[PDB]
């Protein structure tokens, strides 16, 4: 167990270190949106860095659910001892903290579009 | 045994299938994409970053479509009258590369067209 | 054996060559673009989305070659007076960079040029 435990506590870290990541990026795309919808002309290197940020979301979001499945299956396996539980509620919290995160970054998502929408009509 | 790695192969062909579904999706979103795009008196911003990222998915997943065909394409040159099952192999993957040129062709003319159109527009 | 990680150190070399090439070739293509661009009284959406598409590619090949470079660095480091072939590596890493350097240099170049002339433009 204790190898075991330890390594897991090594997927806990890396998960949350990937979230923040996605939070930052998310922050970002954010500043992006407004950048490219306030000045008469965009910046082409604002359009390009979107792009960037939403692939390296994608890219680490897919991480994050393969990782957390990984424990998730894992809990199963085992499926109650004190080491489990402790799993168990870490990996609710993650999961919590990874939707949340996302549903942030679909909204944002939303709203470029929604405005970008209204830029186009006046 | 066989069957274990034949479950195995049909699971890999159910994958790029998924995948080849997502390029066609893909490649009919950026159709309309240009259709917006050229249709409309002004910019649309959001509509040039959906068409980039559309654009930057399709060939994200063709990557990989190309990759996983390749496996494929190697297990069959190692292992090879073929067999039945080699035969039920070499079949499918020939059918996947079939569909996946079928659908990166469409992409192609859809992207000449979207060139061909903005000129048009462009010369209005 | 050192022989199979320098051979190894020589294939990533010249991958890392064929990127840079490949970004030299993008930013000649995004100068076309910025002409065709700034000679347009009208907006053409399939130069403004080619333009964009060279500029992802850019910032994506770059990117590998960031970290492609910076593993080797980071190898140089762990073995680092340096042996022939520790040298070897060193100044290769070294022409490397600066060949790096200079072709995102002539991007950005590239990029302020266009800015200035399309204020230019608009005054115009």
């Amino acid at each position: 167990r204790d190898k075991f435990m330890d390594e897991f506590f090594k997927q806990v870290e890396e998960i949350r270190q990937y979230i923040d990541r996605i939070a930052e990026n998310v922050e970002e795309v954010a500043r992006q949106h407004q950048a490219i919808l306030a000045s008469p002309n965009p910046n082409w290197f604002d359009i390009s860095q979107l792009l960037w940020l939403m692939a390296d979301i994608k890219e680490t979001a897919n991480e994050v659910r393969k990782k957390l499945k990984e424990i998730e299956q894992s809990i199963e396996q085992e499926e109650s001892s004190a080491d489990l539980k402790i799993r168990k509620r870490q990996h609710e919290e993650l999961e919590r903290k990874f939707r949340e995160v996302m549903k942030e970054y679909n909204a944002t998502q939303q709203d470029y579009r929604k405005r970008a929408r209204k830029r186009n009509l006046e």
